[PDB]
């Protein structure tokens, strides 16, 4: 019999290079005690440079004295990006790759009257094995599970690419009748021949038997069989869609032909579904018309990188799923087993490739790995139903044309990446004809005039109109042009998406102020565009969660943050728009203000203020409560509706409710809201702590303080705000600060701040950054120097944070701050004022 | 004249030794680039060795010209533990204590023609500072405020303990009259002779003028001048309490005596109260007896640790006020100003203490640097009226009693313990004799043997009857005693609190199973004997916050988890059960479930899942809804109510109303419910997840992968469950996991696991922790071996993670695990189940 078990526990890692290491008696009492899956990267998390380089794992094997007889083969599900494997320090194999599995056959290797041990060697610095390039963390280390499989002597070929070593298909699929195709090897480590009965056993979607298969072979000691074995056509069978899949098993068995003990065995899951994509109509399932509903998703999870447990990959697939989602982009490299069974079984098509990115170097042996990913990718996942294409290039010029410019610096580099690119459309078409091929390019016509368009079957477009640049508009106007100039390639639009924090907000969103609002903005611009053109197959947003990037600064450093859920995979409110807008079923009712929960605005007296509260729904009408007060009803359009709320209270209470195919809905939450005054008082200053986020259209709540700092203003007579100046911003990372977003906008070229305020003693602090990689300047107060001559990147370099208090005696009626440029520019980031005696 | 600003900014900090780190022409440029505040010890938040010894902090200061004639004031509002202070290489000064300011006059060792480097010398490993022993992190570095105070030759004096020089108080307080004494040291730094002019402005509340005090003083060159001016009388003086926090402004101004020009300005805050602790009556404010509502605050904030930005102060302070408190116990060190600043003006009682705790060592200079930090603690911080008791020690006598058990080595230890004791009461009455003094107890009658219990004012007892053993009511029972034993004892219950953690809940809640029940069922019977037991003066709670504590392992390890607020200020659900019991104002209805948002339960057939949902109000009555449908109306007693609540959907939207004052007041909030099926069969097995918390009664809820496991069950046929064994309980930390406590608890002695499931091929996965430091064992499933010899503390150690899955073929209709013992005591601490095939 077979026996299959994990070995991630019980391990002890070291980073780093270490001679001996793989040593059986080798000490390694004083390295780190680890449980697998594992990284050694979650330094990515803070850390721009995260160490790329060795690490060394050990773990004793004692074997069982049942396996005595048995083939001992070891799995590794993945490593980043390369490992070598050592029994008791005898090298056993090498892989090159790190989001495909690796299996060895290890039984020579070991020993059963003493303890074996198991030393890989891992490594994540290699620049001949893909990715070189991307917009992600290549985490290093043995992050996904490790088996250990004993067989008998005679079993089906587990060391082909580290796959099951069998292979099912279905050459003919429709309505009235499907046919089936069950391919594999078998393996004979005896010393001796055998005469075996192979059985393929193929049961109905209900549990219930539909047709056996038996076939007598024999092999010789040493030898390795290959059968394929059609079977009777399936008559009106069960086709399989997101919405209904319908699964076959097919139970694959090996036994001894005289004594017919069982020897191995292995199940795998089958479907019968056909699919075309059409340059005018779009795709089609099951020769109907299908929109697909897609996302990408990514495999890291902060702060443990991609070391997740399988029902974190089970709870990722049911949060994709619940929104409605019949599509996933598994990108940019093969995922974990665990996922790719639940979009069989719970139902979701698949686009699954492997990481060739941004620029085909001339790396040597960079061409050789890739096609083995390509082979492995294949055959690994070669019986999911779910994955109807496969992958391997995205965006392959998107640096090549940064970093090449002349027509003779490009010539050889688009032959070698023509090249790397035909020749895996070939590998593809050789180990796969049952699936479709794809790419994926950057927002160029030049994958057009280089002819990478004409290799797949179909493209992808990596779309981002409205955010890198242009208009929301350009996004249709773009992928209309490509289907007048190209209309047989048949389009995904395979990425798209907006970048969002949670403590950011504007009543004027913008692109790259990364409010909660602008992407809303984005995405409720999109998704019709997707679902109401004809030749969109369908997209695949871009990302279904934050996700590492180590090399990206923006909002939120090291993470890439146009998630519909957060890292932690808490949705966004925008995850409730898609979740409206394709989950029909059941009634969809969220407030968008789970983001928001935080608010403040300037009061004028004790009016109150109006902030607006927005809700997602699939309902077509729906009345918005505050502490009980309805604010009317209001008709959906595109899923959503705004209400101009008039908070007043401090921690007010919002309802929602709508009729929905004869039932009522409902939904609530409270929030909290901060009132600061617009004409400063003795009264309203008790307790105040007015703080601007100069040269902003956003408040900033602070997830570390929750002060939340408002809008900045212009200076009006009875109140506050700034006096000239114009906004300016920066992407890069501001060093010391958690407040990232806070210093990297600021009134640039600005000449005073002012508040109306009463006679007192006054706290004042100024928030500065200079992000114009030079500028002084004086600061004075009601005629006082508080500053002679301030120079932040004289005192701190540039994108460095300062915060500096002052204390301030006002005699006057007002405070009234004046910059004094002497060199460069004067400038503000933030300000914070309150009122001590 | 005065001018006051942070120079917080542009530092270089360098962990550990360095030679010639002062030197001005040292080169600091690849050191870390920081901005105060700072602690070098996160680490703590992670590990439990955090680092104790020495860092360097650097700085440039660059003078303004127009300083070139004022003296100016360095002041360090904390470094933890001591600070040598360089200026341009010269020692400047010393500061021993981590938690009050120290200054120093700088001007000697400046210049005003080049640049000057400002060095510090911080150390967390001195042995003769305290604390050297207590439960929570010594974290080492500048994590307060540093200051640049300029001010002209004649000035207040700002170099006396690190304080402002003046001191305000109120010899007599009545509601018909209180007198004021305003003292204080003016310097004259001028080698010159000079005459002045000092005035005192006092304001009433409505900030209108009341007095203003005059005198002419003429200072010698070089000299101190003390002065004490006696006010008029105030009549009718308006009364301070937390309820009105009525302070009087007192403006203290220096003018030369001839120009009339202004020199130097202090502002400082008066107030007018009297207070009482009576050993039968408990505590009187302004003639009324007044019930002490009180809180414990520690400083830090994972993972920034102390070093907090002062509107977190504010926000911690805030959050204490509007549950209620009227008592803040400021321990176990001295705070931020900003804190003392908030007591009040916006209304706080406060007690506040230095780090005394555990054993007074015998260790030279510590009794000497205690008597130091309790005059700078008394002069930094004299001048707050809301503090009305200083105290020195914290359970003195803990760890002396578990060290030593014979009278031979107990007599120097006690008599060393009741010198310094007796030393600091004397230094607390010459310091302030306008003030309480007060120590705080462990649980145990030897403070009242020793005479410690008979050496300050008022007694504090730490109490927790019901947590570390007793039962609840041993509460009430201990505190009877004391009174009847010591009557003129007056109390207070300074410390009591259960831990709690989100991730644990239990219908039938105990002691150290760390569920958020158990800290409700511990809170729900402390307070109201609280409230309603007169000769208990009042509690502070401990503690307000989940605070850092690097040697505490138990359920969350590193952090003492007692809060009613977790590590980021977001409030328990327990929270509200003190704003109910403490705020009449305003209405209070919380459902308290925001700590329980992830449900789930065993459902039998279709029916309901009941699990209980408690409610926290001041409302005398409360109806709860679950999706629309109505549960009845309850009558509240002890501010709560607990409704039997039947989950089924995915995503209840729960809702509670009920009267207050009047006016509806309403609440509500979405959850998530999982069924997990009592019999499992073809249908309900797919998507189906079965994770077990075995050998507890708890459901855990991973905060890293969101699933729920549920609580044990015993096998019954047709179900499923455990067969023998007992329960097992560690508190010590387990390696490798994110989910400890999962971990922690066993089935000990465990005989079997068994599951009434159909055939088919599931994935069991089995969790170990040996918890017992030899347990050796096999499993078999179905009779199938799948362990021939598991030894998980030979494999892994003690106290650290096994998960183990493996792939079983089931031809029966159980699945059935036995385990057969061999060496020690078979065990398992979890189980999952999927079926695969
Ligand atoms: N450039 C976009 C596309 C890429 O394929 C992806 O890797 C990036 O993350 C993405 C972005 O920058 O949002
Ligand atoms: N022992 C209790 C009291 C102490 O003074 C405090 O420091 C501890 O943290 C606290 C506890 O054990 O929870
Ligand atoms: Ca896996
Ligand atoms: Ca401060
Ligand atoms: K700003
Ligand atoms: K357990």
């Amino acid at each position: 019999q077979r026996q299959t078990q994990t070995i991630n526990d019980s391990w002890k890692f070291l980073k780093g290079e270490c001679t001996a290491a793989a040593d059986s008696a080798f000490d390694d009492s004083k390295w780190t005690s680890i449980h697998l899956p594992h990284t050694w990267n979650t330094d990515a998390y803070t850390e721009k440079d995260y160490y790329r380089g060795t690490g060394w794992y050990r773990r004793q094997l004692t074997l069982p004295q049942g396996w005595k007889e048995k083939q001992i083969i070891l799995r590794l599900d993945a490593a980043g990006k390369s490992a070598t494997i050592y029994i008791n320090g005898k090298n056993v194999g090498e892989h090159a790759g790190g989001y495909t599995a690796c299996s060895f056959n290890i039984t020579p290797f070991l020993s059963f009257d003493t303890p074996n041990t198991l030393a890989v060697c891992v490594d994540n610095a290699r620049q001949d094995i893909a990715p070189i390039s991307g917009d992600f963390t290549f985490f290093g280390g043995i992050y996904r599970d490790v088996w250990l499989t004993a067989v008998p002597n005679q079993h089906f070929n587990l060391t082909n690419h580290g796959s099951d070593g069998l292979f099912i298909s279905t050459p003919q699929v429709s309505e009235e009748q499907a046919t089936l195709s069950i391919r594999g090897e078998v393996k004979n480590d005896a010393p001796e021949k055998a005469t075996l009965e192979l059985t393929h056993t193929i049961y109905r979607p209900d549990g219930t038997l539909l047709q056996t298969l038996k076939k007598n072979i024999q092999l010789k000691a040493g030898e390795t069989y290959a059968f394929s074995n059609e079977a009777t056509p399936v008559l009106k069978p069960e086709l399989w869609t997101p919405e209904t899949p319908r699964l076959y098993r097919v139970e694959t068995t090996l036994r001894n032909r005289k004594t017919k003990t069982l020897l191995d065995q292995s199940n795998h899951y089958t479907a019968f579904r056909w699919f075309r994509f059409d340059g005018d109509e779009g795709f089609f399932l099951n020769g109907k018309p299908y929109k697909l509903r897609g996302i990408c998703r990514h495999q890291d999870q902060k702060p443990i990188g991609p070391a997740l447990t399988d029902e974190m990959h089970r709870r990722d697939f049911l949060l994709m799923k619940e929104m409605g989602a019949n599509f996933i982009r598994i990108s940019h490299y093969p995922q974990d087993d665990a996922l790719l069974e639940m979009c069989d079984k719970l139902g979701m098509l698949a686009w699954e490739e492997i990481p060739i990115i941004d620029i085909v170097p001339n790396t040597p042996g960079y061409g050789d790995n890739c096609e083995r990913n390509l082979r492995e990718m294949i055959r690994q996942h070669y019986n999911h139903p779910s994955i109807i294409t496969w992958g391997y290039m995205n965006e392959i010029l998107l640096v090549t044309q940064r970093k090449y410019k002349t027509e003779a610096e490009l010539k050889p580099v688009l032959e070698r990446t023509l090249a790397l690119a035909n020749r895996l459309e070939r590998v593809l078409k050789e180990e796969d004809s049952t699936r479709i091929s794809t790419m994926a390019f950057h927002g160029s016509n030049s994958y057009n005039e280089t002819g990478l368009s004409k290799i797949t079957d179909i493209v992808g477009w990596n779309l981002y109109q409205g955010w890198y640049g242009g208009d929301l508009t350009g996004f249709e106007k773009f992928l209309a042009q490509q289907h007048q100039n190209h209309p047989t390639h048949p389009m995904i639009v395979s990425e798209y998406g907006a970048g969002s924090d949670k403590r950011l907000h504007s009543l004027h969103p913008r692109a790259f102020d990364f409010s909660i609002e602008y992407q809303q903005k984005y995405l409720e611009h999109y998704l019709p565009v997707l679902e109401d053109t004809p030749y969109i197959c369908g997209g695949t947003h871009w990302n279904f969660i934050d996700f590492s990037s180590a090399l990206r600064d923006e909002s939120m450093p090291r993470i890439n943050n146009k998630g519909l859920v957060y890292a932690d995979r808490t949705p966004k409110d925008v995850y409730h728009y898609y979740q409206a807008a394709w989950r029909k079923d059941i009634p969809v009712l969220h407030i968008a203000s789970r983001d928001w929960t935080d608010r403040a605005g300037v009061q004028q007296g004790n009016a109150p203020v109006y902030l607006p509260v927005k809700i997602y729904t699939n309902l077509s009408e729906v009345e918005l409560f505050i502490d009980g007060i309805s604010l009317g009803k209001q008709k959906t359009e595109n899923y959503t509706a705004t209400f101009e709320v008039p908070f007043s209270n401090r921690n007010p209470f919002l309802f929602a409710q709508g009729n929905y195919q004869g039932k009522t809905v409902q939904d609530g939450l409270r929030i909290n809201f901060t009132p600061i005054p617009a004409c400063l008082d003795a009264n309203n200053l008790k307790g105040l702590e007015l703080a601007v986020n100069v040269g902003s259209q956003c408040f900033f709540t602070s997830d570390e303080s929750q002060l939340t700092w408002l809008p900045d203003q212009p200076y009006a007579a009875g109140s506050w705000g700034y006096i000239g100046g114009k906004e300016g911003t920066a992407q890069t990372e501001i060093q010391n600060t958690a407040d990232g977003p806070l210093f990297q906008t600021l009134r640039n070229e600005i000449e005073g701040y002012r508040f109306d305020a009463p006679q007192g003693v006054y706290e004042i602090e100024l928030l500065f950054t200079d992000i114009f990689r030079e500028s002084t300047f004086g600061i004075s107060i009601n005629g006082e120097v508080v500053e002679e001559s301030l120079s932040p990147c004289k005192e701190s370099g540039y994108f460095r944070a300062l915060r500096k208090k002052y204390y301030i005696t006002n005699d006057k009626e007002y405070i009234d701050i004046r910059f004094h440029s002497t060199s460069g520019t004067c400038f503000l980031n933030g300000i914070k004022l309150r009122n001590i005696y």
